[PDB]
Parts: structure tokens; sequence; C-alpha cells
């Protein structure tokens, strides 16, 4: 997260760190046994880390739980990033409390202009790299489809939205991948991709989670 702020320990209780020996992606706890993340974060040997603030220090509220199953969206396209969403089932249910909490799935898509909270342990620099150990947060408005389209050399789909600030300086970044974009208490987005980080006219792109609610509920129900 570039140009954001330190969230505060466990102020984003649905935020998860996916760990394969090191933090590699964020994700969002959507119930006691399931995490949603980006399909581009897929890899084997995932441990889900809940209750994290400082990902390098055991501070007493973590729950570490290995994934028993990952399910990349059936139509995830890694070339176009279409359908960049993955579900991860935990080997055992997380214990939910104030510091570990699920985030609600949306029932309606969010509209342009809506302010959202994006969080993660991704790179904090627009040029070069510095990775924070505590969770970073950024409030960013969803941008219009027209400006998202104008802002990207890549084909954008209806399963993506962009959010951020065209003037640059504030954006998600590498390492925030898979993490939540929450708008009005609903998980509306997943950190998906961007061209560089926090560059002028290059806003972050996010998987439009409201489009996947049926797949998500059906997949969880059947697994
Ligand atoms: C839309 C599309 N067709 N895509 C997505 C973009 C591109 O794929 C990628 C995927 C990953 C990267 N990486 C950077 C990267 C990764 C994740 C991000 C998440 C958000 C944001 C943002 N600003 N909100 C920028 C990000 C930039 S990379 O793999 O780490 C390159 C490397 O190895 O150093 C760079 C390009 C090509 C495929
Ligand atoms: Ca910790």
């Amino acid at each position: 997260i570039v140009g954001g702020y330190t969230c505060g320990a466990n102020t984003v209780p649905y935020q998860v760190s996916l760990n394969s020996g090191y933090h590699f992606c964020g994700g969002s706890l959507i119930n006691s046994q399931w995490v949603v993340s980006a399909a581009h974060c897929y890899k084997s040997g995932i441990q889900v880390r809940l209750g994290e603030d400082n990902i390098n220090v055991v501070e007493g509220n973590e729950q570490f739980i290995s994934a028993s199953k990952s399910i990349v969206h059936p139509s995830y396209n890694s070339e176009t990033y279409n359908n960049d969403i993955m579900l991860i089932k935990l080997k055992s249910a997380a214990s939910l409390n104030s510091r570990v909490a699920s985030i609600s799935l949306p029932t309606s898509c969010a509209s342009a202009g809506t302010q959202c909270l994006i969080s993660g342990w991704g790179n904090t620099k627009s040029s070069g790299t510095s990775y924070p150990d505590v969770l970073k947060c950024l409030k960013a408005p969803i941008l219009s489809d027209s400006s998202c389209k104008s802002a990207s050399s890549f084909i954008i789909t209806s399963n993506m939205f962009c959010a951020g600030y065209l003037e640059g300086g504030k954006d998600a970044c590498q390492g925030d991948s898979g993490g939540p974009v929450v708008c009005s208490g609903k998980l509306q987005g997943i950190v998906s991709w961007g061209s560089g980080c926090a560059q002028k006219n290059k806003p972050g792109f996010y998987t439009k989670l409201c489009n996947y609610v049926s797949w998500i509920k059906q997949t969880i129900a059947s697994n």
C-alpha cells in the first residue's frame, strides 16, 4: 500500500496474510472456514494467518491455519486477469472474536465515487521497494468505468473495477494482492493488478467481488 496509513493492530479483523514461509498475498476471511483471495495468488502450501498486525512478530492474537483446499475460479484467465478470485478453505475453523472476524459479502455492486478501504502488507513505495511489517490501509474511491478504461492499456472487464487516485501517490501494490477492498462494510473487491504502483493515471484494479457471490456461496456450500 503506497501513500496509505498504518491501520492499527487488528482494526481490519477480516484481513488475512497468506504465508508460504513468508507473507505473499492478502486475503479476506468471509467465514470461519473460508478465505477469499486472488487467483493470481494461487500456490500450494498456503498457511492462512489471521489476527495479524505485525507479520514478523508474534503479538498474541494470531491464528495460523493451513489451507486444506484452494479453488481458483473456474474461468480465471491469468493472461487477462479476468475472474481473479480464489477460495481457500481452512483445515479448521478460525475462532471468531473482535480481532478475527469475517467480512460480509456484498448484495449489490458498489458504484463509482464510493469510498473503500484497501489494506495489506504490500510495498509502500511508488518507486523502489519497502515492505511494512504492520498492516497498511488506504481509503480510495471507486473510479468510473470510463476512467478505468482510459487509464489502462489492458483489456478491462466487467469483473474488474478500478479504484484510487489518478494523480498518483496512493494505491495498492505488490504484496497487497488478494487483499480486501471493503466499501460500506461489504467486501466489494480483491486487490488484483495495476500498472506499477501509485503512478499517475494508473489506478489499481480490483476483482469485482459482487459478480462472484453466487459462485462463492455455492462453492462454499458444496465444499
Ligand atoms: C490486466 C492484465 N492483463 N494483467 C495484469 C497486469 C499484468 O500482470 C502483472 C502481474 C504482476 C505484476 N507484478 C507487480 C504487481 C503485482 C501486484 C500488484 C497489485 C496491485 C497493484 C496496484 N498498483 N494496484 C500493482 C501490482 C503490481 S509482479 O509480478 O510482482 C512483477 C515482478 O515480478 O516484479 C506486474 C504485472 C499483465 C496481466
Ligand atoms: Ca504477528
